This record gives C-alpha cells, sequence and structure tokens, in this order.
C-alpha cells in the first residue's frame, strides 16, 4: 500500500532540482521511482538521499533486462544503494527474472515484474507477450506489477491475470494521456511524472492529482 | 572494426579490479563494453577514467529499454559521460530505438541494437521476435547489432537480415559456451567477458582466445 495511491516519477536530471521539487510534494507521497534518468546524472549515492531526507520508500526504475549472471550484479548493487524495489523486464524470459527474485530475497527487498509498456511502440512486440509475461511471472510467485494506464482494457486483463492479491502500479497517467481514475479501477496506484515535477504548482499538480480520485 | 575482434565486458565490480584486469588486457584491445554492474558500483566517471587511461572505445551495455522520452535522457546522460556508443533494446518498439538515434546523431555516437539474446530464457519471447526487430533496425537505418554467439544459426539469420555492410558484435562465447572461431564466421568481433576477467591470468586468457582465431 503506498500513500494516496500515488507514486512520484521523479525523472529530473539534477540533484537541486530533484530534491526540491520532492520536497514541495512530499506530504502527498511516501514512494518514489527513481530511474536512470536521475541515477546517471547523479550517482546511486542519490537513492539513499532521497530515503534519508524524505523517509521514503524507493522503487529503483532499472527496467532490468540482462542475462542472468548480470542481472544479479544489477540487483545486488542497486538493493545495496538502499533501493526497496527494482523493476524488471520480464520480456527476457524466466531465467532473468529469477536471477533478480534470487538477490531480492536474500536482501530482503522486492521486485516489479513490467508486463506490458504504455508507449505506442510496445504494440510491436510486448503487447503480444504480455499475458503470458504476466503468467510467468504469477507462476514464479511474483506479487508486484507494472502494467500501462494508456490501455484501460490491457490494464484490465493484466489484473485478471495476476489476481485481486497481486500489487499492481501503472505509468502513463497525465503527460502520456492516462486517466488517473480508469486507470485506479484496475492499479493499485498511479505512477505520475512530468505532469507533476514539470508543473508550474507541482504541490498543487500532486493535490489536484489526488482531488481527482478522493 | 576493433583491434584484434575482440570487445571485453568488463563487468567486475569495483574500480581497482576492473582497472587492473583491463590494464592486463590492454594489448590486446581496444574497444571495451562497460555495463551496469561497473558503472552502479562506481559510478558513471569510470568511463571517462577508462577512456583517458586506455585510449579505448566504450560501449556503453545499458540495454536500453524504457519509453522514447526516458530513453533519450539515458542516451544524453550516458553520451555526456563520454560513451561512443550505447546498446539499446530493439523488444520496446520503434519509437524507443529512433529517441537514442536522434540523441546519437546529435551527438556524433554510435546506438547498436540489441536483436536476439543469448541466455537460455531468451527462448521465451525475444527469439520469437528477433528477426523483426533486426529488420526494424535495418529499416531505421541501424548500423550496428548485437546478437548470439551461443546460436550460431539464428546470428547467421540475423547477418542474413542486417546484410554484409552492418558491423554484428556477438556475446557468448567462453563462460556461455560460444565458440570464438564459429561465432566469427557471422559476427564482425565477440564479446568477453568471464573468460578473461575471471581467469587466472587474463593476459594469457586474452592471447588464447586471439591466437585461436
Ligand atoms: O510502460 C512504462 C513503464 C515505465 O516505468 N514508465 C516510466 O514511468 C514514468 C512516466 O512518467 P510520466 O508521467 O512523465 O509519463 C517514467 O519514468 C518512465 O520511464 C513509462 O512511462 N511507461
Ligand atoms: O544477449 C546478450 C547481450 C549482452 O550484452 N550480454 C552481456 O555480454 C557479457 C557476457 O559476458 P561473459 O563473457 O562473462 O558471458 C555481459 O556483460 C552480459 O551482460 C550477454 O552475455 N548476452
Amino acid at each position: 500500500d503506498v500513500m494516496n495511491r500515488l507514486i512520484l516519477a521523479m525523472d529530473l536530471m539534477n540533484r537541486d532540482d530533484a530534491l526540491r521539487v520532492t520536497g514541495e510534494v512530499r506530504e502527498y507521497i511516501d514512494t518514489v521511482k527513481i530511474g536512470y534518468p536521475l541515477v546517471l546524472s547523479e550517482g546511486m549515492d542519490i537513492i539513499a538521499e532521497f530515503r534519508k531526507r524524505f523517509g521514503c520508500r524507493i522503487i529503483a526504475d532499472f527496467k532490468v533486462a540482462d542475462i542472468p549472471e548480470t542481472n544479479e550484479k544489477i540487483c545486488r548493487a542497486t538493493f545495496k544503494a538502499g533501493a526497496d524495489a527494482i523493476i524488471v523486464h520480464g520480456f527476457p524470459g524466466a531465467d532473468s527474472v529469477r536471477a533478480c527474485l534470487n538477490v531480492a530475497e536474500e536482501m530482503g527487498r522486492e521486485v516489479f515484474l513490467l508486463t506490458e509498456m504504455s508507449h505506442p511502440g510496445a504494440e510491436m512486440f510486448i503487447q503480444g507477450a504480455a499475458d503470458e509475461i504476466a503468467r510467468m511471472g504469477v507462476d514464479l510467485g511474483v506479487k508486484n506489477y507494472v502494467g500501462p494506464s494508456t490501455r484501460p482494457e490491457r490494464l484490465s486483463r493484466l489484473r485478471e491475470i495476476i489476481g485481486q492479491d497481486s500489487f499492481l502500479i501503472s505509468p502513463g497517467a497525465g503527460a502520456q494521456g492516462g486517466d488517473p481514475g480508469e486507470t485506479l479501477r484496475f492499479a493499485d496506484a498511479i505512477i505520475v511524472g512530468r505532469s507533476i515535477y514539470l508543473a508550474d504548482n507541482p504541490a498543487a499538480a500532486a493535490a489536484g492529482a489526488i482531488e481527482s480520485i478522493k
């Protein structure tokens, strides 16, 4: 369970701006998604910086998509840096997912399995594999999933596959055109990035998001 | 064209060991693949350190696999850090690939498109998409590709799709069981990691790999 069903996608690329904006909306969220735009710009230490400053859960959105051996290394370094969870692509297959699950279990952290993506290009290859990727996750005991706000019927199908007990978060609301309300019919929380962090008043944008799903 | 058709996959996770081992084999290679194991352990500054210390080409193996907007940011940060090239997954589709191509063109760097992967799990979803992924790359003017040493007939088919002029590099030789010689029937260079960097004598391992080819 995530505060206000709202996860901030902090994809600003310098620490001052990222910390300032996160500080502006800190009252509205307790979970922040940090990805490569911020990490590759400021270093992995930025994760510990967020956890200390905001007391928030951090999901490391690294879309892990390598062979098992390399996946293990990526997960180890990421959890060592303090991430509570890591997002892993399902498309590379079950061995690559299991590698991540092993490290997460060892270290007491979580894996989120990325099924279908929210952007148009997801239609080409990912969409056709997505139901089976979700099922693979279920079969392996994965409990956390990511699916697209921009395709409510796909999101609904993924929820059907993973069951009511699995945790499902969903990006694509706001900038990419997804609707928070519709999305939360199926997802437990929505991921929101630009529509908050590029807003003239990010606190107002966050409050507005929450208001509309009150 | 890379020196000795051999690209070092430097996946050690601390600066001292990575720099030491790369130094031991610097005579045999002019191209190093640096990925997230090293970068997430030591920081993006490690790329510039490699380029200055070894004068090598650096391929940032980041398997970029996000939406276009995020892909653009990842490529910008990566090329800003000095990477000569970046490896991008094709599975997320054409828009995600074009986002990377845009930044690469802007900054005078290269994109390598990952088609099929070398590990067993690649059978599940990637293999069935790989020919079309390769074709997508061709249609977009991609000139650099990655394909698997572990599946020579797949690698051969990928070469057929991309044509003789495209540059194809291939991981999976050594630790994963691929054969350097067979692989180089189709790929322009092999990527080698553990069989060199975990070797008791990495210089001998590199020399040996080269001698066999
Ligand atoms: O299917 C996917 C999976 C993601 O993690 N994401 C990501 O979630 C975020 C979306 O942010 P935004 O609200 O600005 O569109 C980004 O960090 C992005 O990389 C995506 O948009 N679609
Ligand atoms: O299909 C793929 C694509 C890769 O980049 N790689 C990668 O290339 C390297 C292989 O190293 P090794 O020789 O130790 O198996 C690793 O860095 C790894 O992540 C892979 O092994 N198969």
